[PDB]
């Protein structure tokens, strides 16, 4: 029973790290695509400069 | 929700600046053509000088 329960620690770790990596995949991918849009919002603050380039 | 609402600030800014630029287009064009007529009214005050040029 003693070493077997340490295998249960090990298996509990495998599922924990793998499942957490799956939620990281969602969060990071979502955050990445979102960040491309937020970067385009910074660029849209820069869009005011692109209109300025002929507003003169 | 936090960064998304900042995209709503950004989009609210895009529409605000663009729509205001559209009302500026109307006001400035109208004012420009109007000003050409008002300049012709100053010139018409000058028309009194053009008649003076043979009133002598």
């Amino acid at each position: 029973r003693t070493m077997s329960e340490n295998l249960r620690r090990n298996l509990a770790a495998l599922e924990a790290k793998i499942s957490e990596a799956k939620t990281k995949k969602n969060m990071l991918q979502a955050r990445a695509k979102a960040a491309k849009a937020n970067a385009e919002l910074q660029q849209t603050l820069g869009g005011l400069g692109t209109s300025s380039a002929t507003s003169a």
